[PDB]
């Protein structure tokens, strides 16, 4: 049974909401969909993609929802399936609005080893979601258009974000940096949050695979960053769920009442197991394990409602540091936000992991 597809077709016909601001997690959703299309070859998806981004592009090129000088990396995301469309379709407004989402990185503000501040609000501060969000568009958007010797400020911001983010005992990726240690959320020696957060992961694998995989064969960082995403791997392999196959909210942390296994940051590790196995970054010997991982998504989070369609269960709806509710990054914070169901946060990575498992 090919989750793909089913999984597409159930976020089109419970009309999941796509539409209401310039998310992120939009775009990751229709960049899932777009993979069935690519497979099935069957139109629905392509205009499903076509008319959800509608809301979003004007004829002109210009963005609703966006604002270039928020400098907000996350903004940034949604320029993959831009990229997608104009090259299915030609049509200009996709071309104009990338150019647009292009201009952000000229002076979006910069860390003092040049990677880029999450967001203009978020000063000095480097999360894993933005290596994500901002530096893999980046590297597509240089495949497509740019010089290629943009790509070692992609990778030199890869390097940067695992020097400073990694726990050398685990091997894990904390979820953020405050470079200036003024956060009250940041450690006073490190700098760090208290956490390794699932989803952040996920961000950073999916983002390792995803950049590599654009890179030039012989770019001189392309090795590092194979090794960096072979090191996270590991490390998650320790921390997964022996019972389940999958990953707990707060990775390293399973056996702490309210931890819970969380759809999201799961399915991206999946993902990023597969597609990391598949491009040979990751061993052969792997492969038994992807797919039981897989198929732990499925066991934990996927049921079946009446009508056939299925939903994506428990999924972390949102988390952060700092803001306006000036969130410490703790265990209660993590366990305090939402698990909800049907969430594009959760439901991209699964229909990415599903087209990964289903090629393999």
């Amino acid at each position: 049974q090919k989750y793909s597809k089913l999984m597409a077709d159930s976020i089109i016909a419970k009309n999941i909401t796509l539409t209401d601001h310039w998310g992120y997690e939009y775009g990751l959703t229709l960049d899932g969909i777009a993979k069935v299309y690519e497979w099935t070859k069957d139109k629905k998806y392509l205009d499903f993609i076509i008319k959800t981004m509608d809301t979003f592009i004007n004829e002109d090129g210009t963005i609703n929802g966006y604002k270039l000088e928020e400098y907000n990396i996350d903004h940034l995301n949604n320029g993959k399936i831009l990229i997608t469309l104009f090259k299915e379709t030609g049509k200009e407004k996709y071309r104009k609005a990338l150019i647009n989402l292009r201009k952000q990185i000229d002076n979006h503000p910069r860390t003092k080893e040049n990677v880029f501040w999450h967001k203009n609000i978020y000063p000095h501060q480097i999360w894993l979601d933005g290596l994500y969000m901002g530096a893999t568009f980046y590297a597509k958007y240089v495949k497509e258009f740019g010089e290629e010797k943009e790509f070692d400020d992609i990778t030199h911001q890869f390097i940067i974000t695992e020097k400073n983010l990694k726990d050398n005992k685990t091997g894990l990726l904390y979820h953020a940096y405050d470079e200036s240690k003024t956060e009250p959320w940041s450690n006073s020696e490190t700098g760090l949050s208290p956490h390794f957060w699932g989803r952040a992961m996920g961000w950073y694998v999916m983002a390792l695979a995803d950049t590599i995989e654009v890179l030039p064969k012989n770019h001189k960082d392309r090795n590092a960053l194979i090794k960096i995403l072979n090191n996270c791997v590991t490390a998650l392999l320790k921390v997964q769920d022996n019972a389940s196959k999958v990953w707990y909210q707060v990775l390293d942390e399973g056996e702490r009442k309210g931890n819970y296994l969380e759809a999201s940051g799961s399915s991206m590790i999946v993902y990023a197991l597969l597609k990391g196995v598949r491009l040979g970054y990751l061993p052969e010997s792997l492969k038994e394990t992807a797919k039981e991982a897989y198929k732990g998504l499925i066991n934990e989070f996927i049921l079946e409602t009446k009508d056939g369609l299925i939903n994506l269960n428990k999924i972390c709806y949102v988390a952060g540091l700092g803001g306006k509710d000036k969130r410490d990054g703790s265990f209660a914070y993590y366990i305090s936000e939402p698990i909800v169901s049907n969430e594009p946060k959760g439901l991209g990575p699964f229909l990415l992991a599903s087209y990964e498992y289903e090629t393999l």
